[PDB]
């Protein structure tokens, strides 16, 4: 069985005082035992949240850099995270690939190299809207994969987790349904058994991500392929606790 | 002139716990000349630690920064955050991010304006590639990218904003702008902003040069009139960050 995943990636939000306060709702919090419950601070709020956080959250970056150190102003690397004891990096991310135009070969390169300096990956990826009119949400998400994988090897995808996101479900409103979050979880996960191996597809856990919130996130996690989800803005309200609980 | 001798140390990707202890130790009991205005520049997961261990004297600046208060900008850090930290400097549109992370003059712009807005100091920084000199246009490449960030900040913003001139053929590759080359841009800049800004802006503005900066060549550096000091990269991370902050005693 594939364990639930909950990742909250908090963007370029918070305070030193509303992040203790959030952190004090989590450390509070009645989980669901059984989901592995991941969170993504702004990378100068990752010492204070990892210091306070309860242990069984683990606490994860926005982005990081491909190098283990240089002169890359402003980005971080790698190696200071694991320096940190930050053991997660969120990748891929819609935002990332959009508003500062990462490609899915950076993508790639930023994943092989996070795997193999010790952190676990939450890769994101997901169609336009006009990806999806077009047909091409398949021919996409694949695409976007293929980059990885054509990087890393087969035992790396243990530590990775996918978030599918359609970039159209993100902060939108406009979530998808849970037929069309399946058609496509299960796709991705036919294409890692095609060319990755039947292991990886059985294991790796593919969570969905785009305007999950407490009223939509019980029917998601009934899909077989949907192993859990990725939230935007619900990761900073009390409804993140449901989330991690849609299994209940 | 009345112009504040500024040294700032651009750490880049650089630094674990243990070597910015170190790094901040050396600068806890160093002699620094009482003149010069010093800033260094930590990657941001480090800024606390720095912030809280580092003497006063000394301020801290962030790498970066994003155009807005908060918002759904996964990796980004805003202005506000640096604000809460009590981190008052930012250094905006290094070469790196304008070569690697494609920051355009526009968007280097917003961000300073958003910066002065909200409370901080700009290390602004400006220069031309290898290519842009071999055709003749040094000055009118610094100019438009500071043309940007004028066009949009107020006469009295200019207050709180440092020039570096990195000339982006000295960044990291040893081969250091001479004194007269770097005078001559920098005076280009200083009358570029008489002519737009006002004489009052130009007489006090800090214009650093940066690329390259070493203890061997600061000193006949600092010497030049335009010059009010050094944005230094490699060196910053070095016992040496010392002599240069002391390059006019």
């Amino acid at each position: 069985a594939r364990k639930f995943f909950v990742g909250g990636n908090w963007k370029m939000n918070g305070t030193i005082e509303s992040i203790k306060s959030l952190v004090e709702t989590l450390n509070n919090a009645e989980l669901d035992d059984n989901t592995e419950v991941v969170v993504a601070p702004p990378a100068i709020y990752l010492p204070l949240v990892r210091q306070s956080l309860r242990k069984d959250i683990q606490v994860a970056a926005q982005n990081c850099y491909t190098k283990a150190s240089g002169a890359f102003t402003g980005e971080i690397s790698a190696e200071m995270l694991k320096d940190l004891g930050i053991p997660w990096v969120i990748l891929g991310h819609s935002e990332r690939r959009q508003i500062f135009g990462e490609s899915d070969e950076f993508v790639a390169e930023k994943t092989k190299y996070a795997l193999d300096n010790g952190l676990k990956v939450i890769l994101c990826i997901g169609e336009t809207l006009e990806e999806r009119e077009a047909g091409k949400t398949m021919d996409v998400v694949t695409r976007q994969l293929k980059a990885i994988a054509d990087k890393i090897s087969e035992s790396d995808w243990s530590k990775v987790v996918i978030a599918y996101e359609p970039v159209w479900a993100i902060g939108t409103g406009k979530v998808a349904t849970p037929e069309q979050a399946q058609e496509v979880h299960a796709e991705i996960r036919k294409w890692l058994a095609e060319n990755v191996s039947a292991e990886v597809a059985e294991s790796t856990r593919i969570i969905y991500g785009g305007s999950v919130n407490g009223g939509n996130c019980k029917e998601l996690a009934k899909q077989p392929d949907i192993d859990g989800f990725l939230v935007g803005g619900a990761s900073l309200k009390p409804e993140f606790v449901d989330i991690i609980n849609a299994r209940q």
